């Protein structure tokens, strides 16, 4: 009621963003004696996480989802979050982002040069590929018409296993998979699931392409304004949204393939040692692009222990 505050997403009500972001918003209001009450407004009704990084930084939303993967849209090393196959769970995710000089200094520049403050990440899933036909080997990749998110690293993906990407809004996937405008799509199983793109695709395969963090994000400018005390309660609910929002995603992906299965999908295992060769020349790409500082991130990355 003291501060009437928004919280932006692209996902919708029944996701599991949307329930972890129910939580934070209801121990904020809790914790802080009613003075803060957090909106949420899903479905990118305020437009999708371009626009609402925008809207942060400009201090017209409180807070937001981004994945680390995104500020390549500002700093072109960044896309080494994103990069198909290199990041393998969400363990190296945490480290290459908190425990990195990489990371550490990306943290920096995004609350320095963008105005927003990094409050907590999460995990947000495993990306895999949904079709209108079976995906058995990477043959079966060509000429696909695969939708992805308006976000270079996903178009890279496409591009280097040989589908023909279409880059679309999230909000105008379900239609164009059931009119077969396009074959298929990729995202978290989670996703699948939230969105019923079960209901249309008849095929899933584990392609196990790209890992999906989430940061809980704020806009500076509202998060100067409040009280210590107060910027303490959004810190810590924050921390423990993050917590439920990881276990919700880790949950899931024991489960949900069985769901799929119940639903009528079929769910197949391409041998991935093509998708990942596939890879290669883009890697090299991304080192030519983004310089020393694209090649020392990837190194710091890859010097990361897999094993807890
Ligand atoms: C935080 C956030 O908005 N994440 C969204 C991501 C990212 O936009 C994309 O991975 C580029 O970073 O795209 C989706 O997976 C998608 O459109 O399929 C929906 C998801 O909600
Ligand atoms: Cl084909
Ligand atoms: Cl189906
Ligand atoms: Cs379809
Ligand atoms: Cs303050």
């Amino acid at each position: 009621a003291d501060y009437d505050l928004k919280f932006g997403m692209n996902a919708g009500t029944s996701s599991n963003e949307y329930k972890a972001a129910e939580m934070f918003a209801k121990e904020v209001k809790e914790k802080s004696q009613g003075k803060i009450e957090i909106s949420l407004y899903p479905s990118s009704q305020l437009g999708d996480d371009r626009a609402m990084l925008k809207q942060l930084k400009d201090g017209s939303l409180d807070f937001t989802f981004a994945e680390s993967a995104r500020f390549q849209l500002f700093y072109p090393e960044a896309a080494v979050f994103a990069l198909p196959y290199v990041i393998s769970n969400y363990n190296v995710a945490q480290k290459a982002l908190f425990d990195t000089e990489f990371g550490k200094d990306l943290i920096k520049k995004m609350d320095k040069d963008l105005g927003v403050t990094l409050l907590s990440q999460a995990y947000n899933g495993t990306r895999q590929t949904t079709s209108n036909r079976a995906i058995n080997s990477i043959a079966d990749m060509k000429g696909l018409k695969l939708r992805v998110p308006n976000a270079a690293t996903n178009l890279a993906y496409a591009k280097y296993v040989g589908a023909s990407p279409t880059p679309m809004a999230f909000s105008e996937v379900y239609l164009a998979l059931q009119t077969n405008a396009v074959d298929g799509q990729e995202n978290p199983l989670a996703a699948v699931q939230a969105q019923k793109f079960y209901e249309v695709q008849k095929f899933l395969a584990m392609t196990n392409h790209i890992l999906n963090d989430q940061l809980y994000l704020v806009s500076n400018e509202t998060y100067k304004e409040l009280p210590e005390d107060l910027q303490k309660v959004v810190k810590d609910a924050a921390e423990n949204a993050a917590k439920y929002h990881t276990k919700l995603f880790v949950d899931g992906e024991k489960d949900l393939v069985t769901f799929f299965e119940k639903q009528g999908v079929k769910i197949t295992h391409p041998d991935l040692v093509p998708f990942k060769e596939s890879m290669k020349p883009y890697y090299a790409e991304f080192v030519k692009q983004t310089g020393q500082k694209g090649e020392s991130a990837l190194k710091q990355i890859e010097a990361i222990n897999p094993h807890h």
